[PDB]
């Protein structure tokens, strides 16, 4: 057993059919010692007595809020969370894994340090999330995450849909030109009723880069059918643009798209264009399209 | 009065004609209390007695090394330095100021944190220097300076020459990309015989930048008299070169000397000279800091 927060405890449990439950002692935080009574928010009536209650916790009915009582007045109360372990494996039932069997998908528009992570949920009901820096050493990269939000978009995998969640985070210390020598190691804590699970990931910001679409994609004709198309870097992108250079791909929407490093080209013809980091093969941006007219 | 180092004290003195000198008590660092006598390395014979010597210090003869004695044997000794103050202003007589009336001139070849400061001296005799971080707060910029060295070069100002000194320094904490939020505050301690003075300066490394000359300035002709000249960034310059960009100036030889040079951001150009020298200097693309020394080659093919 281990403490998640004040008077909230997590109990690791083996979920095999004939598993021996964990015996856990829960003492009351009070000076009195007589007439002490215990109750549960799952079971009806008195389920124990004495300042310290000793119980065998295997099923979820053994979880919930345990309250002390003496002489009709309430005292302290402790909460028990369950962490399932089946076949030696920690349960992964709150989250729905992506096609690649991973759970967390993060993406960043620039090297500033800001990024967002998102996840899927199997059933959006009675959920509680909490994200933080896994490693807490001095030579670790400190991260300050925001609050998790339910997304309007519903992902469709197999032939089934799933609600998506998302959270924004910012990296504490940065020196933009420098190379990242160790990754950002994250850990997601998930609660659902009295079930506890947690998911971890490590990554470098460079691998999660996804620029924003190019702005002001304008047109100007020249001669019969030939036309020059121009645009400009997005406002979100890192500066200076001489350092965070970009390579753009140009396709024609009625793969086979051709790369152009300048911010304009002439071609005969929808005209769609996406962006990518010039020097690193990171994720490309969303397409910015305009009619070939 | 205040202690500079073990048994070396500094005495601030008002140098007006009729100023009352500061009376300072000097006790001996010894357990004995009898038969105690004092001497000076300036005055002849015994100049005092008693465990504690009380004197009025106004002129420089009142300075120097004061030694204790008992029965012909030497005891401890303390050294006194004077800081002159005239019309409320602290004296600046050991160093010779540059044309711009400043005393310290520093220059750095890159944003690494390394840089050097130099000064002139009025009389190169019996000198002792020491440079350090003036502010000693947590949010100050810590700097580790070296030892002052006599330079071979002798500057000539007006119609008179002066010996030059220089010292190299490195900033404790650095992050090439980092923004400068507070300046480097330095302080030079200068000693000359029994005279004490000190000079202070504040600056951002960006303002003292002076790049090294561009390397490998090659030529290759093309057409009549026309020829393309190419080069590359100096090895000393900060990396990556994509971030620490430069602006180059190109002149034709028959801080920044900006009279008939034309700017070129690329590392090569084509130009007509048909003989002579082609000189080129460098500068930071984004900041108007000091330019580098010229790199010249003959316009020959
Ligand atoms: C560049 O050059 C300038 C010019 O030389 C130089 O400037 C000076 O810097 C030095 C060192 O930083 C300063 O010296 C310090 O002065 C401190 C203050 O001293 C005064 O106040 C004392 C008050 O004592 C009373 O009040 C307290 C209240 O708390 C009480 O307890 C006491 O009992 C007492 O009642 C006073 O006593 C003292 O008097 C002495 O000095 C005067 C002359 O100033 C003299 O006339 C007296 O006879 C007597 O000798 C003075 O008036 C002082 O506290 C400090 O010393 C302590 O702290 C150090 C910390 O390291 C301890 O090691 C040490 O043991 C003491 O506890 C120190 O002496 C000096 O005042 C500056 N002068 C000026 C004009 O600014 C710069 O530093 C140079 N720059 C660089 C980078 O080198
Ligand atoms: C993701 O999910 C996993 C799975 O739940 C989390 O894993 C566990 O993390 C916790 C917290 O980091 C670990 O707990 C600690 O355990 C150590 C060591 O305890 C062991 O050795 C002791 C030797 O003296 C022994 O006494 C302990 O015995 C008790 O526990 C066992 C069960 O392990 C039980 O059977 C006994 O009856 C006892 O009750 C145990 O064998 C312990 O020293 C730690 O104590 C410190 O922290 C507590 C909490 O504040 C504090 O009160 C103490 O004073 C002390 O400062 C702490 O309890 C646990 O071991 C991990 N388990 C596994 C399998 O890895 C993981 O943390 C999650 N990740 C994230 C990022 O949250």
């Amino acid at each position: 057993m281990w403490e998640l927060e004040k008077d909230v405890y997590v109990v690791e449990v083996d979920w095999t059919p004939d598993a021996p439950g964990e015996t856990v002692n829960l003492t009351c935080d009070t000076p009195e010692e007589d007439d002490i009574t215990w109750t549960s928010d799952q079971r009806h009536g008195v389920i124990g007595s004495g300042k310290t209650l000793t119980i065998t916790v295997k099923e979820f009915l053994d979880a919930g809020q345990y309250t002390c009582h003496k002489g009709g007045e309430t005292l302290s109360h402790s909460h028990l969370l369950l962490h399932k372990k089946e076949n030696g494996i920690w349960s992964t039932e709150i989250l729905k894994n992506f096609k690649n069997k991973t759970f967390l998908k993060c993406e960043a528009p620039n090297y500033s340090g800001r990024f967002t992570c998102s996840w899927l949920v199997q059933r959006n009901m009675d959920l509680k999330f909490n994200i933080k820096s896994s490693s807490s050493s001095p030579d670790s990269r400190a991260v300050t995450c925001g609050m998790a939000s339910l997304s309007a978009e519903k992902v469709t995998l197999d032939q089934r849909d799933y609600e998506k969640y998302s959270v924004s985070c910012q990296e504490d210390v940065t020196c933009p030109t420098a190379e990242e020598t160790l990754p950002i190691e994250l850990a997601l804590e998930a609660r659902q009723q009295n079930k506890y699970e947690n998911y971890s990931t490590s990554f470098f910001i460079r691998d999660i880069i996804k620029p924003d679409p190019p702005k002001n994609l304008q047109m100007k004709p020249l001669k019969n059918s030939q036309v020059e198309v121009s645009w400009e870097y997005p406002d979100s992108w890192s500066t200076p643009h001489s350092y965070f250079s970009l390579k753009f791909f140009v396709r024609i929407q009625r793969k086979g798209a051709f790369l152009v490093e300048k911010t304009s080209t002439e071609v005969q013809c929808n005209v769609c264009v996406q962006a990518q980091d010039r020097y690193y093969n990171s994720s490309c941006s969303k397409w910015a399209c305009v009619p070939c007219r």
